[PDB]
């Protein structure tokens, strides 16, 4: 009967995912939503860095939108979704709130507003398809999706942030458009107020010069840019202060707005209606077409449908995905070089060979591309490249059954006349 | 006087060179030449306070024989140049002027480099910029604090495994560990409650965030155990937050009277347990000690190899990944053209006409396009279009050679054609 946070997206010891249909079918579908156009808002990121401590200042907005003081008695502790300190990850897959709220539109447009928050990245019981798949599914439902960062924004978020919204297309219809619609980049402890201004402005002016496309830049560095812009319709950039050492070291800490800096307050109360006010509230879109909450139910469980499959390609650690682009390049540069040489040999245009010679040829030429295959560094193992190297010799061994065959027939077909 | 000194340089072009004359000048004087040599390096993601820690060590290096080491408090930090501000400072990488000579335990008078790097991530550099630099600083130190945020996350892992795998590479071939100390310095640790500042809390954090399990997910496993694998010593310190002053004042300027006690207190365990004479280990290069005209040696060594040899150069996860998806659907696709033309024109099956033959190949060919357009792949057919071409391109060499072979089989087709056709 009173309202709380509602696991959807379930994520098991097995790194499995499974949707709770019953529980998004009771939030979801009931008749006084389930017409309504949709705004889903979400917040994704590291684990530890106070996505769902931000979440729960968001549901003091939605519930008290009228009155001035929305942010809360200065007493009273901060409740929603589960949040705490302590270094180990909280929010597991994806919670939604049960309650969604309506809101006025300044047209008049009656839309249901979906709160969503996730589990955090880089946890470590996590693999990188686990964090993959929750960023992805909470950017491909959302309409607003807040980027929570720790202090700067990197070159390996933007790249991370790249790598999510690519698994999120992989899954998706094609379409003309862009794939998605609000970013926000959301800085958390910003320490250079005197640099770039907390807030929306300063966030702006920092994003822009983030995000900068110039022909300058290296290739590597202009395409994550292009790519970040190509999948957004609307990109923006808030820098927050620290909440004061208090909020991050004090186990006993609450959420009392008493216990936290004044200037993290003054910017939150600009963060939150900047993010959430009837105006911002931008209605979902899937391919040109607003969503409904019916709506999002359905894509919501098509989505994941395809993300519990194998049809999609995975993503790997750094390291792994390296490893596996330096051996089949390898394994391409071995069988080309035996290939060709095999050619010069036994092609059709040249004479007839004792097959045992060719044999012996062959086998020369196999252990040349063996040596080759060895010769070339790669990450990461001589292990890693054990599976890569036996496919290599093995697919070579195939060839050369073509080749014999073929050096028979200038043989055979002068028997037969 | 003694300053920091740029010894490799990153150019605007993304090449790497190293500054000869100023290494030799520092490491090649007649006092350290031949003087078995300690190198303590910092390395870790641009703006985390690398350079600020350094000037501490530097602090320390200089005042050892005196009560108060730490400094007076009204005296401001500098050293290795350190800065607020949202854009990284410090590049490539730099040493101090001057060696240290120090007496161990058990009498050597070694030499001890301090070796500040260029922060990586920012947006200036690529991958192999920042791979580059970390992996070198980790080959050429004998300690090498590697300098974190709040947390050891799986993403730090993963790094430190991509750039320490490119250091291995670039290495020669050995039996024993490639590496000596490693140090994980947490900067802003949150949780004294949960581990304690300094190095017991961090042991028994790491300990746990860093253990192998042979029933853990496999790429969960190979980090960690890669990691293990690397270091002959693993350590990890948890350094408390400095107090928003420092980290948020333009005015700070390094003084100690600036800065949360707590800090300074953990500060004043963390350099001399870093830099203490018992526990300074000396460099050592596939089982030899190194002196500092050796060091030398290796650094350039180990930089001309960066420079001129196939190396596989470290991608962004979605270009690695891509590639990979794209290789795959490319050598599959190509198969299947392969295996199709031989049911065809293989040796063992008779001749085509060259216009049958022709149909054929252009109907196989358009089949293999297809499946390889049909692939699932990251990130997108613009990637792919490359790949693509390269595909049909090689599918055209395949059918001339399948040219070669069909005509083989009946070389007087066109002239007996022509003669039979007068008739
Ligand atoms: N430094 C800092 N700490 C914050 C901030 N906001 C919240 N915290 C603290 O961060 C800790 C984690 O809060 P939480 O909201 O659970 O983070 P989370 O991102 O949801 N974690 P998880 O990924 O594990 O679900 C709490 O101790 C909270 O007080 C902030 O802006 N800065
Ligand atoms: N939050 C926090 N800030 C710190 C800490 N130590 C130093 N700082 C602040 O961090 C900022 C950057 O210092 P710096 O030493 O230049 O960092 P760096 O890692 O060398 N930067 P770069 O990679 O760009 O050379 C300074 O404003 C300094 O006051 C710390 O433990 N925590
Ligand atoms: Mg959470
Ligand atoms: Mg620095």
């Amino acid at each position: 009967k009173k309202a709380g946070p509602v696991q959807v997206l379930i994520v098991k010891d097995d790194h499995s995912f499974e949707l709770d249909e019953t529980a998004l079918n009771r939030i979801l579908l009931s008749e006084a939503v389930r017409d309504k156009e949709v705004v889903a808002v979400s917040v994704a990121g590291a684990f530890r860095k106070g996505k769902s401590f931000l979440m729960d200042f968001m549901l003091r907005y939605m519930y008290n939108q009228e009155s001035v003081d929305w942010v809360g008695d200065y007493n009273e502790p901060l409740t929603g979704f589960s949040w705490r300190g302590g270094s180990e990850r909280e929010t597991t897959g994806i919670q939604i709130w049960s309650e969604i709220f309506l809101i006025n539109k300044p047209d008049g447009k009656k839309v249901a507003v979906l709160l969503m928050d996730t589990q955090g990245t880089f946890d470590s019981q996590s693999t990188l398809r686990d964090s993959a798949t929750v960023f992805a599914l909470s950017t491909m439902i959302s309409s607003i999706q807040v980027y929570n960062l720790s202090q700067n924004v990197q070159e390996d978020d933007l790249q991370h942030l790249q790598l999510f919204t690519e698994y999120g297309r992989l899954a998706m219809e094609e379409t003309f458009l862009k794939p998605f619609q609000s970013l926000i980049f959301l800085v958390r402890d910003w320490s250079f107020p005197y640099e770039f201004s907390y807030g929306a402005d300063g966030g702006a002016k920092f994003l822009e010069k983030r995000l900068k496309v110039s022909g300058n830049q290296h290739e590597e560095l202009q395409n994550v840019r292009k790519h970040i812009h190509s999948c957004f319709t609307n990109i923006s950039c808030f820098l927050l202060p620290h909440p004061g050492l208090k909020v991050a070291t004090n186990p006993n800490f609450d959420g009392k707005l008493k216990e936290i800096d004044d200037e993290f307050i003054k910017n939150l109360k600009i963060l939150i209606p900047w993010l959430l006010s009837p105006e911002s509230l931008d209605i979902k879109e899937i391919n040109g077409n607003k969503i409904t909450c019916r709506g999002l139910v359905e894509y919501f469980k098509a989505y994941i449908k395809i993300y519990q499959g194998e049809e999609l390609p995975h993503p790997k650690s750094m390291l792994q995905a390296t490893a596996e682009a330096n051996n089949l390049a390898a394994v391409a540069t071995a069988k080309d070089t035996y290939n060709k040489k095999m050619e010069e040999i036994c092609g059709g245009d040249k004479p007839f060979l004792a097959p045992n010679d060719l044999q012996t040829k062959h086998l020369q030429l196999k252990e040349e591309s063996v040596k080759l295959f060895r010769g070339v560094k790669k990450m990461g193992g001589e292990e890693f490249s054990r599976r890569y190297l036996q496919q290599l010799e093995s697919e070579i061994d195939e060839l050369y059954i073509q080749y014999i065959k073929h050096n028979d027939s200038k043989n055979i077909f002068h028997a037969a006349r």
